[PDB]
């Protein structure tokens, strides 16, 4: 029986796992759910799921959860704050972890079932993205086992080979017979437009979807982050990275072998499928999404990115190689002119000219911990406030 | 180190994998050769490779090249005969036995490798097409390891989960997580004929990669042949199995899973890749083929099967139910029918009416054997040549 602290439960992929959980509860058990103010949500999810545990951001959170639960007869324990979401990430009997709190808030919980020795779903870009270095190291010394739960890292774990899989952050790829992941993304909305019409392009051009990553998908941003997470997460160099344009996302990313051989992980986008096959690693459950049906696709196309129509994917590239520092300040950065682009304050083109400005403004030393992190981040939205001013009059 | 005897090594399998070998010296080493009357190929083989030993089909053949090989100062030993092949296979200090000989004469020296426990790359349909249950019951019980060297298996193989893999044969799919197993084929070069077309196609038509190969692909026999081999060497039910077509042939074929995941594995045409996969198993070598490449690639296209375009696909489907002398009478019927095709003694749709008027005729007992197995062979064969001179004048 594997129990799981579930850390970001009432978001999207924190239904998404207690629907895996739901249909499988001779496999599965609810230990801990953590979210932040859904009072609401909270409520159903401790009565269907009788954790022993519940924690909410602050105490008013947990104050109503406590009230509503106890007005329901559960047994649920309701606690609150940062510490307490540590503590469940940590707790002795949990096996497993579902690391779903995105942002900043994400990296202390997930570091601390890292510590835990957990099996970690990974389900947040942060930890890699801002701390992969820390992590990985912890990740070693701690001897836990993560698992990427994110569509294209996890068709790269699915599609690796065993001793790698089962030894994330030692992993030689070479030594494994491995060549390079092909980490696919779909081009975004732009993927055809003349270069010169990105300028003008508005919010509802780049965006059912959720504006943000949608945003990010019109950049490739997202890939750019996809690509430091993945160098992380596989050990792989500059040179073991493809990044390949596949505009149909049915294939979600592939592994080249030193024969000739690719293997690629392909499915529906609905992310119950990569979160089961974390959950059940390394066998299988059923996950309710539908078997793939290949007689209703479109036909499957790859191309080359084109860096003057992707130039974030690009600037995450080389922020890679200037450390953790660079890669935490394109990600604050971003998330700043993101929302400004989307606030109507800047044009689209300016999302990666104001990244790369920002990068270029700031010298900052490499973290050297969770708290240096979160300085080069509280750092670069700021120079990345001021930039957007600079052009927001 | 690996110690090989390759069964078959003058035909184009036997020098591809000659091909591996001689580019990884360092992990392959040939103890024995075995061909049939080129004598030529044999004395240069023997000399680049050095084996201890060199089997031709007979006497005459043998003592040419015992006369040659003397003349270049070759150690080699000249062996003959269907049984000096069989001792290859078993030899004590080999490991891996490349099973190349196809027919009926390759059944005997594959099920010596397999009596014997080896390492088999298997490399021949009539094995299991003909002798599955025989040869997967000689497998349990020696613990032979099987690697399938054809394309299609190859990539199945590479898709299943690792218990799977390193026990097939023994293994439940279902227990595995494994819901089917996707065999894909090109769908021939009358894929898109409107169907009133076929009976008059000739050979030159179906021959855009021999001709009976591709006669086979073109009515997908060899897609039915392939699904029978499937079944026995995976241990799949009819509901574990689908059959789509796949025009372009990039993907090789793809395994799907209890969570929605497909596994799949693409790559070049080159035999190479799949060879240096079962010759590295459980890691990989470098095989001389280039990566394949994304950005070159016709667009992947998928479709079902129509069992009237094509009935010979649904008659090997229907043979597997009805037990190993349906599928052998199925695949010595489908060799006379193909050649009198080919030789313009009959139709293009007479290969699927002869191919199940032979199977009507015929009332098959089980095999119990190779011989049994032979004897519906070579009855069928009889059964289908007469089917063929009561239309062929
Ligand atoms: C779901 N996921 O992991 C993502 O990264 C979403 C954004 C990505 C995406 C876009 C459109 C799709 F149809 C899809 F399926 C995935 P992209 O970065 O453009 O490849
Ligand atoms: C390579 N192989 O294993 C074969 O069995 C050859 C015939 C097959 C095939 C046909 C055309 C191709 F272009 C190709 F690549 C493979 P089919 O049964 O039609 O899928
Ligand atoms: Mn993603
Ligand atoms: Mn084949």
């Amino acid at each position: 029986m594997k129990q799981l602290t579930i850390l970001g439960s009432t978001g999207s992929i924190g239904c998404s796992t207690l629907d895996v959980v739901r249909h499988n509860p001779e496999h599965f058990r609810v230990v801990a759910l953590v979210a932040g103010k859904n009072v609401t949500r909270m409520v159903e999810q401790c009565l269907e799921f009788s954790p022993r545990y519940a924690v909410m951001d602050d105490e008013a959170s947990a104050k109503l959860l406590k009230t509503m639960l106890q007005q329901q007869g559960s047994r649920t324990e309701v606690l609150s704050g940062q510490q307490a979401a540590c503590d469940m990430a940590a707790l002795e009997d949990v096996d497993q972890v579902m690391a779903a709190i995105v942002g900043a808030a994400g990296l202390l919980p997930t570091l601390a079932a890292i510590r835990a020795g957990k099996t970690i779903l990974l389900a947040n870009k942060e930890s890699l993205v801002t701390c992969g270095r820390l992590f990985m190291d912890a990740v070693k010394q701690s001897k836990a086992q993560l698992l990427p739960v994110d569509s294209e890292h996890n068709a790269i774990f699915q599609s690796l080979p065993q001793p790698i899989q089962h030894n994330l952050g030692y992993a030689d790829l070479e030594q494994n017979g491995v060549v390079s992941i092909l980490l696919t993304g779909s081009g975004g909305p732009f993927r055809e437009t003349p270069l010169r019409d990105l300028a003008t392009m508005t919010p509802d051009q780049a965006c059912s979807m959720g504006r943000k990553i949608s945003v990010d998908s019109a950049t490739m941003m997202n890939k750019g982050l996809e690509y430091i997470e993945a160098r992380w997460l596989f050990n792989a160099s500059a040179s073991q990275m493809e990044v390949l344009i596949h505009p149909q996302s049915v294939i979600h990313s592939m592994v080249r072998y030193q024969d000739g051989s690719v293997l690629a992980q392909l499915g529906e986008p609905d992310m119950r499928t990569p979160i089961a096959h974390t959950m059940a690693w390394p066998n299988r459950v059923n996950s309710g999404v539908k078997p793939l049906d290949f007689c209703k696709l479109s036909a499957l196309t790859f191309a080359a990115p084109d860096y003057d129509r992707y130039p974030c994917l690009k600037l995450a590239m080389e922020a890679f190689e200037q450390g953790q520092a660079a890669t935490t300040a394109l990600n604050a950065a971003n998330e700043i002119t993101v929302a400004a682009f989307l606030a109507q304050q800047i044009r689209f083109t300016d999302i990666a000219a104001l990244n790369l400005s920002v990068l270029e403004k700031m010298d900052m030393r490499e973290p050297q911990c969770v708290d240096d992190v979160l300085s080069v981040d509280a750092n670069a939205r700021e120079v990345a406030r001021k930039e957007v001013m600079r052009l927001a009059s």
